[PDB]
């Protein structure tokens, strides 16, 4: 299990890929988003990462449609990107970030992007997952609150589309994460579960070294952290992300940590941090594979008799309301399936909306 992003391999006897996660802590400015580029290179990280879409695109539908519109829905300004990337290839660090839909995936893919990464509450968007793997490029995946079959899902429905280039990433959701909660024996336990699929850990845990190099020594090949400019900035992300030297830090700790493997060196990683490889959502996170998941919405009244279609469901995250059947069933109701009674807009499709009773 080994793969290319852009000029670095990833996987079997690779250096370990290391994501410095950027945010939104560039707080709108775009010399400090510079800056945080600045810093994750003289870290001697191997890519950084921006949020480039905003969330509400997540939880409602918005209504040939103009680029004007288009860049309302996003985080950076349009006019930061050409120059963050040029910014990026010049200091020699891998530029990422995520994608949620169709259309935030085909705004990325108009970078030439190095690598599609899916955020866990899309982890059953299978739409979406289909659609990005079908662009050829590396993906990867997190499985925040996931059980195995969801992991199990995600990446079946990537190699169906003839995409083997896959990485997962154990997670979780609460940030910043206290130690008890990493899970790290879930790392070994996925790898021997999908020897094919390259496995990391993405590490919202306040310490800078104490996780990742746990990890690292347990065997994932990519870590992901946030970072910051100064940890006192009026908090995005700010007041848990390592700051410049912090992350600097955790690079020089996982580099440490590779060299002493390759030397034969054993160090043991504690109770607190291996916890269950059970896959599991946590104590802290509390069943989100249920309520914050994606699943099939109305984005208008739907009426007794009428054909369902891209142009009246969605898959979208639930936010407050009852969840939507499963994504898996999306491609089944846009084939010509039609409602078996009324349905309001903005809720969640169930089986009783389908499924003839009288
Ligand atoms: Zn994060």
């Amino acid at each position: 299990a080994a793969f290319q992003i852009a000029n670095k391999t990833v996987g079997k006897d690779a250096p370990v890929f290391i994501i410095a996660e950027a945010g939104i802590n560039h707080d709108g400015k775009l010399d400090q988003a510079f800056a945080l580029i600045d810093a994750a290179a003289e870290a001697g990280a191997d890519a950084v990462k921006f949020q480039m879409f905003q969330a509400d695109r997540m939880y409602q539908k918005d209504p040939d449609v103009s680029i004007f519109s288009l860049v309302q829905s996003m985080e950076m300004p349009a006019e930061w990107i050409l120059p963050l990337l040029d910014y990026c290839r010049e200091k020699q660090v891998i530029f990422l970030s995520t994608v949620c839909d169709e259309g935030s995936a085909d705004l990325l893919q108009s970078t030439s992007p190095s690598a599609f990464k899916i955020a866990s509450y899309e982890i059953n968007h299978l739409p979406l997952l289909k659609y990005v793997a079908r662009l050829n490029r590396p993906m990867i995946f997190s499985t925040a609150g996931a059980e195995i079959s969801d992991v199990h899902e995600a990446w079946r429905t990537i190699r169906a589309e003839g995409n083997n280039q896959i990485a997962i990433m154990h997670c979780v959701a609460k940030y910043p994460a206290p130690p008890e909660y990493s899970n790290l024996s879930v790392i070994p336990m996925l790898a021997a579960a999908f020897p094919e699929a390259v496995i990391g850990f993405s590490d919202h845990s306040e310490h800078p070294t104490e996780a990742p190099c746990a990890a690292v020594r347990l065997g994932a090949k990519l870590i992901e952290k946030h970072f910051t400019i100064d940890k006192n900035l009026p908090g995005a992300d700010h007041s848990f992300a390592l700051n410049p030297d912090e992350l600097k830090e955790m690079v020089d700790g996982i580099r440490k940590t590779e060299a002493e493997l390759k030397q034969g060196i054993t160090k043991p990683v504690s109770e607190k941090l291996l916890g269950s490889s059970y896959k599991t959502t946590t104590a802290i996170e509390g069943e989100i594979r249920n309520f914050a998941y994606r699943g099939i919405f109305t984005t208008a009244p739907i009426q007794k008799g009428e054909a369902f279609s891209e142009d009246n469901i969605a898959v979208l995250r639930p936010g407050q309301k009852p969840q939507g059947l499963h994504p898996r069933f999306f491609e089944l109701l846009t084939s010509g399936v039609r409602a078996v009674r009324d349905i309001p807009a903005d809720t969640g499709i169930v089986w009783d909306d389908i499924l003839l009773k009288d």
